[PDB]
């Protein structure tokens, strides 16, 4: 309950709007854990402060400084930055058990049920399905674990460049071992797959309780009509129009609040 | 050994052409395993003869005959055909277990471990992760099972409109039970995943044991430049390169046999 909770992160303004929708939909299925993002220097103030509001707990982060941890594995590889910054969940040792999702996800229904999963229970990768997408995973706040991971990163680095070629390799075993840290596809649901392995869709996306939002395209990126209450021309808006419907919904009026 | 057997069907004479790569590719690793494969009436004569020098035991099926057990199914399905006349590898009580394989499938090593695996083991689909691919499959040739697939296909049909729906509606505790009924990708991997998810690919592909050419362009669509020994243009031909040395090599010479 109180110790178990729902992690996310914001480097800049554009995946704070993410995070305030991810979050938003979080309490919308009445989540009976606490709500968690890790934030950078770079968002804007008006964007932390209604973070401060939709979120239980907000947590600076800022790799950018020699008093960070990750700082010297960063310098040694700039590339990882967003990376390392994410790393950072693993040092919220106030929770016993988390569910990291990243901001461009959006929660369908209540999932709470991923806390019944023990550490490094992560949904399939489309593409290569032996490696788990890094959108979504549970995992257990610990120090050590971060210290372990930041050795990874240093002397190994990430296959792809991102946290998810990072923890498939430290978190190896999983696509042999334990089917249970194996999350249904629906608990992290590609953008992708929706409108590329359609047959499949029509079959089984009705039961979609995470969306993740992949491509180059994020659902910000986009232009919504409020009348018509759908995003301009993609053959299944549905849920760009969910995203678009709790952002004008709850997230616009809420940063309102600070023009006054 | 002699109970045991991979399998794999051809209903014309270009998935012949596959299939005898196939079958060639398997006898170059060593395998200790029967080779057998269904083959339909409107495959030729001759690709048939070279069909009966690369397997063991070659069957022909008919689903297009009043007298076979599946005809009545495609009379209400006809869309189902191909999938049908596949369902009949579960016909073949001559073996006790056997590994399907499909005519575009290539192995580039010796996979004999395969039959360490128990009925309805089969690799992740990418995609859609949670269902398996119809591609490589472990299974038990079965009456009782042959009879219940044509009935789930004769009242639900396949969701995709192929051997992959149908095989996925009925095995399907496949994404949530049992870790080691999921293949690994590399012993069905995706020649499209190959190209797409490349950083993946850089780091995992060296291991490939058996790679499924997908998409519209199957191998014997390419043209191949016997001198400098690869096809005309695609970053990684590699693959297509091998399966063009086997039917350049073995193939060829061996339907050159007939003509005399």
């Amino acid at each position: 309950m109180t110790d178990q909770a729902f992690v996310t992160l914001t480097t800049n303004d554009a995946y704070a709007k993410g995070a305030l929708v991810l979050g938003s939909s979080l309490k919308q299925h009445r989540t009976s854990r606490r709500l968690a993002v890790l934030t950078t220097p770079q968002v804007s103030d008006t964007m932390r402060k209604a973070l401060e509001i939709v979120f239980d707990e907000v947590i600076t982060v800022d790799i950018l400084d020699s008093g960070d941890s990750a700082h010297l594995t960063l310098m040694k590889r700039p590339e990882l930055g967003v990376t390392l910054t994410k790393l950072h969940c693993w040092s919220l040792t106030q929770y016993s058990k988390c569910v990291f999702m990243d901001a461009d996800t959006l929660v369908l229904a209540n999932i709470d049920d991923l806390f019944e999963r023990e550490e490094l229970s992560a949904a399939p990768d489309p593409g290569w399905p032996d490696c788990f997408n890094s959108g979504v995973f549970v995992y257990q706040p610990s120090v050590e674990t971060y210290n372990q991971l930041l050795h990874v990163a240093s002397e190994q680095g990430s296959f792809d460049g991102g946290s998810q070629g990072l923890l498939n390799t430290f978190f190896n075993s999983w696509a042999t071992t334990d089917i249970r840290k194996h999350l249904p596809f629906i608990y992290n649901l590609s953008s992708i797959s929706i409108y590329s392995y359609l047959p499949a869709f029509k079959a089984f996306g009705a039961n979609a309780k995470v969306v993740h939002f992949l491509g180059q395209t994020k659902p910000w990126n986009y232009t919504y009509d409020t009348k018509t209450k759908s995003v301009r021309s993609m053959t299944h808006p549905q849920f760009l129009n969910v995203w678009w419907d709790i952002f004008t919904t709850s997230v616009v009026p809420l940063l309102q609040q600070f023009g006054l």
